[PDB]
Formats: C-alpha cells, sequence, structure tokens
C-alpha cells in the first residue's frame, strides 16, 4: 500500500459541512462516503442530502437528530433505490417530515455496503486506499472538542459516539496519522479536518478503528 493517501487530491471530497446542534453525524458520515464512491465510479462529485436521511431514514435505533448508525444511512439509500442532492433537499438541523416527492427523486445509487474487520488498522488502511471510509470515535472529551491543530493523540476513550469520515492517511516526522473529515464546520480543527494518531493497536485512537464501514457501488 502507498505511504500517503488523500482523497481531497482526487476530487472525491465535498467541502466541509456543519451539523449544528442536531446529533445527525451518522448521516454526515454515511453521505460523505457515498459522495466519495459516486465520484470514484461515475467521475462526478455531487453533494448529497443528509436531511433526507434524517427525515426519511428513521429505523430501529436511528432516529434523526437523536442519534443513529452509519450503516442505517447506507441501508436507507439501498432500500430507497437512491438519494437526492444537498441542493434539492437541504439541511435544516431539525427532525422534519420526510418529503416524499424529494425522497422519490433519486440522482445517486449504491448497491451494498461492507464492514471493515473491527479493531484492525491494517484492514482499515487497505480499505482507505480505495475509497473514503465511515468510522465512529469517542468525541466526548474536551481535548477532542478543543482540537485546533497537529496530530491528535488523545486523551479520549473508545466508547464511540460521533461518526466521521476518514479521507486519507500519511506520516509526518515519523508519526503515522489518519486524515479525518468532521462535520463541525471549518472553524474546528485544521479547516474542519483532524489528523489523528494511527497504528496504535486495538480499537485505535479514540476508537477510530472499532466500527468502520463503506458503501459499494459496482
Ligand atoms: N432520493
Amino acid at each position: 500500500l502507498p505511504s500517503y493517501v488523500d482523497w481531497r487530491s482526487a476530487g472525491a471530497v465535498v467541502d466541509i459541512k456543519s451539523q449544528g446542534e442536531c446529533g445527525g453525524c451518522w448521516a454526515f458520515s454515511a453521505i460523505a462516503t457515498v459522495e466519495g464512491i459516486n465520484k470514484i465510479t461515475s467521475g462526478s462529485l455531487i453533494s448529497l442530502s443528509e436531511q433526507e436521511l434524517i427525515d426519511c431514514g428513521r429505523t430501529q435505533n436511528t432516529r434523526g437528530c437523536d442519534g443513529g448508525y452509519i450503516t442505517d444511512g447506507f441501508q436507507f439509500i439501498i432500500n430507497d433505490g437512491g438519494i437526492n442532492t444537498e441542493e434539492n433537499y437541504p439541511y435544516t438541523a431539525q427532525d422534519g417530515d420526510c418529503d416524499v416527492a424529494l425522497q422519490d427523486q433519486k440522482y445517486v445509487t449504491i448497491d451494498t455496503y461492507e464492514n471493515v474487520p473491527y479493531n484492525n488498522e491494517w484492514a482499515l488502511q487497505t480499505a482507505v486506499t480505495y475509497q473514503p471510509v465511515s468510522v465512529a470515535l469517542d468525541a466526548a472529551g474536551d481535548a477532542f472538542k478543543q482540537y485546533a491543530s497537529g496530530i491528535f493523540t488523545g486523551p479520549c476513550g473508545t466508547a464511540v459516539d460521533h461518526a466521521i469520515v476518514i479521507v486519507g492517511y500519511g506520516t509526518e516526522g515519523g508519526v503515522d496519522y489518519w486524515i479525518v473529515k468532521n462535520s463541525w464546520d471549518t472553524t474546528w480543527g485544521e479547516e474542519g479536518y483532524m489528523r489523528i494518531l494511527r497504528n496504535v493497536g486495538g480499537a485505535g485512537t479514540c476508537g477510530i478503528a472499532t466500527m468502520p464501514s463503506y458503501p459499494v457501488k459496482y
């Protein structure tokens, strides 16, 4: 595998978004990876609707702004036969009525999704080499909330509660890192992104390797 991977350099990452107070990061993350795979496969980068997942994708324990799971985001897209764009069904940071006319308007599709073997940074690295990957990490501590720059090393636990997207990896000064796209606007981290310590074992830094998944588009 390569020593550096950055999906931004390949035109496969939409500009940073901001989720506000709604706890819909599960949607932010699933959408970011679907945007990525769509670019890779079709050659065109389109910003997709997190709002549609929040409003129309409620299922089991995935309940809009109340929280949910990345995989239920992928499953919504699969079961619906597609997803609409950010421009057509814009984000409001609220739990709303699913707009069915907009739900029926489908521009991008995926075929299935896969889970990366949990707690295995090598398997995660391999997956990131081919496409952006969705992950969840423990973002509850102030160190995470306060992050402004550098390769973050913690402190943080491994009981995940915030979904984000890995868009690459690299090494600098002998220190391996993952490049993470967050949905907290460009005013958090390095213009909206974070570099976080890689190859630490087990669940990874802040549990970043404990529950990865990615969409598949043949
Ligand atoms: N849709």
